[PDB]
């Protein structure tokens, strides 16, 4: 309601900023035109400086280009030919070397995997009696388990009966007058804070 | 009130689970006791199977290990021998080449620095003439920069109290009733606060 006095200062604060937006921003525009005119002072000499500094940086460089290319050529040339003789002597070695080591390494796997055909087939298969005198166990006390759980869910149920009849009854009970207590301080609170909120 | 009567359902429920894990724990531990009894003898078996067996399983695997790390070692010796009179001639060429090619590279490297030292000595020192029409720019530009910022900020100064005293003694004369009118409404609603709640 009294917005419309504070605003009406806002709109003042406006008609101050206007004053600024006037005198002020020229004068920044006034300022630029010096920053424009140094910089045609500045980036005039700094552009031509640079045009005539990278033509010979770019022609010195093509020097050590040159040079680096040139000399590059003459060792990664050499450099991969003898590599790639160390190379071919490397595989050779490698070649006589997984060679023998392979076929040994073959007949490893047939010493362990032979082994292991002869070792965990028995393994799997005594397991597999143990798993089943396992699982008798298992099923024996699962199956009794199942019938005291089937017991006790009876005596939980039954228990259950004593909250879910009269105790839910009780609460039910409760829960009537103790909604009606609430709709009169809800009702009572509604109107009480509407006559202060209005 | 509902507290202690809903909290007594849940002792009459506890004193239920009680009642009820007694026996429960007992024949939980009935049939773990004839799990684990048969697992022990199961266990007995398995132990005994697995240790009897491991001994031949570690012999036979520790016996191909032998022959394993005897062919290993073997074949270690001339692989050894072919790595290091391999590698003594792949790294006596490579040093027969990093002698030329390394006296070459500083060759390079003289040319490439001292081309270098022709051209960024009078680089940095002409740059030192065109930082210097930069930097007086800067100061020149600066110089007025700051006596303009000086003015805008007197400017804004100007306005800022005319904000600062009128606007703000309006918003603190409005700030009076209306911190009071909400006073007025908070202190009253406090009341609902305290009455609805005790
Ligand atoms: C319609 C347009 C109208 C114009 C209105 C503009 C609205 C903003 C209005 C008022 C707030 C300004 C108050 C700032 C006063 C500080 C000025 C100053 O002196 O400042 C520089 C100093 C640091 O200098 P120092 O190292 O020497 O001092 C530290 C000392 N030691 C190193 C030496 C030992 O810093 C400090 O005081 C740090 C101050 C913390 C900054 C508070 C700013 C709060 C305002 C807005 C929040 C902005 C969020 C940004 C969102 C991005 C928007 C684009
Ligand atoms: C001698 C003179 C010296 C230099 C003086 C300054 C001059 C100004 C020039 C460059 C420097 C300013 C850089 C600011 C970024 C620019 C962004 C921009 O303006 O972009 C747009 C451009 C153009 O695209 P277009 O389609 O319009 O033009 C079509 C192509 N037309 C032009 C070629 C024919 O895009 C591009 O140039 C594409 C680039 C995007 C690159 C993507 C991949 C980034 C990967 C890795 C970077 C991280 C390295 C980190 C590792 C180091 C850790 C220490
Ligand atoms: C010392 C001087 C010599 C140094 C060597 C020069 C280094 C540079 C050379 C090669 C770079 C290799 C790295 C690339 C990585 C990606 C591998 C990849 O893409 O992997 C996934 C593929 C998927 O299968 P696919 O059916 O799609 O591809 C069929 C392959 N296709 C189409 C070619 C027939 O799998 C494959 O390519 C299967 C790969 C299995 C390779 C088996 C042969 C291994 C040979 C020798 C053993 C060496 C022992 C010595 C080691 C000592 C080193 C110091
Ligand atoms: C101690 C006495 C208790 C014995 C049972 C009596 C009632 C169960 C009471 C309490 C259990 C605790 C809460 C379990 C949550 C289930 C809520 C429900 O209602 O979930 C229905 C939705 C249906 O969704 P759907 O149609 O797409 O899936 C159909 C399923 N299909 C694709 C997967 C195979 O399923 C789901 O959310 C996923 C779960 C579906 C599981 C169904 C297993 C039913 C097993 C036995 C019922 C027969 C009891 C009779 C035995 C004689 C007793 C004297
Ligand atoms: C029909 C509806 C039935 C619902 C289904 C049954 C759910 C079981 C529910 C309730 C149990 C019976 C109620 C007994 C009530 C009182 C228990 C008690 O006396 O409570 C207090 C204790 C100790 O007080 P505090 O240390 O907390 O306080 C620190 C002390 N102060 C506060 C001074 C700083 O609290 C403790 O002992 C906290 C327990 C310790 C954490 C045990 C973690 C168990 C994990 C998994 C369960 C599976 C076990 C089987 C797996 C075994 C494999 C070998
Ligand atoms: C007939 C049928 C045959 C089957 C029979 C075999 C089944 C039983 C299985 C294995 C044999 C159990 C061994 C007997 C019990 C003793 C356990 C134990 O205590 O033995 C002691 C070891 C050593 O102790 P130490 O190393 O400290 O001492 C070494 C420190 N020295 C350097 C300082 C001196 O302890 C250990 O072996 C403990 C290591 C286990 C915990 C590893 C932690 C892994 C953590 C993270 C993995 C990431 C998961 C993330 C998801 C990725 C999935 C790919
Ligand atoms: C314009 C072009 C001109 C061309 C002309 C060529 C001639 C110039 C010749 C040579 C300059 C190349 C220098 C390479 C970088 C050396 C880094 C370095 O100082 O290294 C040795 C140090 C000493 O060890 P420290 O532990 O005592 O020192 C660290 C401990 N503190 C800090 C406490 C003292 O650190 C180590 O050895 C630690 C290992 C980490 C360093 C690995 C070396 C990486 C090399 C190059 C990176 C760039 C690859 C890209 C180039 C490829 C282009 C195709
Ligand atoms: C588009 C792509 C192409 C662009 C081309 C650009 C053209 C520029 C071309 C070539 C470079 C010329 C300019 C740089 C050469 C100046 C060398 C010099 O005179 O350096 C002086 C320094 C300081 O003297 P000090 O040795 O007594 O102090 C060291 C004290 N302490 C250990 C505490 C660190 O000496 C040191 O740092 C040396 C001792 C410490 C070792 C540092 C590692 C050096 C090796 C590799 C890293 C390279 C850094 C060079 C990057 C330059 C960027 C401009
Ligand atoms: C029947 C219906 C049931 C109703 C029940 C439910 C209601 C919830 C109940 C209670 C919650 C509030 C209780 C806490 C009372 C303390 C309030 C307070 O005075 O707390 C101030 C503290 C800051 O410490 P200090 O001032 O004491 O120490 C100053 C430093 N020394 C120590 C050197 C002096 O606060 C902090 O630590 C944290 C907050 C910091 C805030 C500073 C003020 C910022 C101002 C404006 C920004 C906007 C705030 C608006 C939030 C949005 C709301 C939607
Ligand atoms: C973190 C490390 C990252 C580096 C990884 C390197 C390993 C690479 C893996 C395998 C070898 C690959 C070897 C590849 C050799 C081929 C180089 C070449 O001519 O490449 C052509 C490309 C072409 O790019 P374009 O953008 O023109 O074309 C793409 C096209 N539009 C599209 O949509 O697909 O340009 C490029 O990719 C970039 C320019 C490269 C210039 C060459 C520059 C070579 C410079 C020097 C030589 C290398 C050093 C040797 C040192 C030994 C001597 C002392
Ligand atoms: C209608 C009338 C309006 C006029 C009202 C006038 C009332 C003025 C009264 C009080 C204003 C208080 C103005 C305080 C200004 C700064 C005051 C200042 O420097 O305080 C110093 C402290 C000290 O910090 P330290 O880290 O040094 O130490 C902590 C200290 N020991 C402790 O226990 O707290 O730091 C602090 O606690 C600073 C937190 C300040 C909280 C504000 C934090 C900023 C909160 C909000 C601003 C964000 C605005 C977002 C708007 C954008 C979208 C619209």
């Amino acid at each position: 309601l009294k917005l419309l006095d504070n605003w009406d200062s806002v709109t003042s604060t406006f008609s101050k900023l206007r004053e600024q937006l006037g005198p002020v921003t020229q004068e920044f525009w006034d300022n630029l035109e010096k920053e424009t005119e140094g910089l045609r002072q500045e980036m005039s000499k700094d552009l031509e400086e640079v045009k005539a500094k990278v033509q010979p940086y770019l022609d010195d460089f093509q020097k050590k280009w040159q040079e680096e290319m040139e000399l590059y050529r003459q060792k990664v040339e050499p450099l991969r030919a003898e590599l790639q003789e160390g190379a071919r002597q490397k595989l050779h070695e490698l070649q006589e070397k997984l060679s023998p080591l392979g076929e040994e390494m073959r007949d490893r796997a047939r010493a362990h995997v032979d082994a292991l055909r002869t070792h965990l087939a028995p393994y799997s298969d005594e397991l597999r009696q143990r798993l089943a005198a396992r699982l008798e166990a298992l099923k024996e006390n699962g199956g009794a388990r199942l019938a005291e759980y089937h017991a006790k869910a009876t005596e939980h149920l039954s228990t259950l009966s004593e909250k879910a009849k009269p105790a839910l009854e009780d609460l039910r009970q409760g829960l009537l007058p103790v909604l009606e207590s609430f709709k009169v301080s809800f009702l009572s609170a509604l109107e009480e804070y509407t006559k202060k909120l209005n």
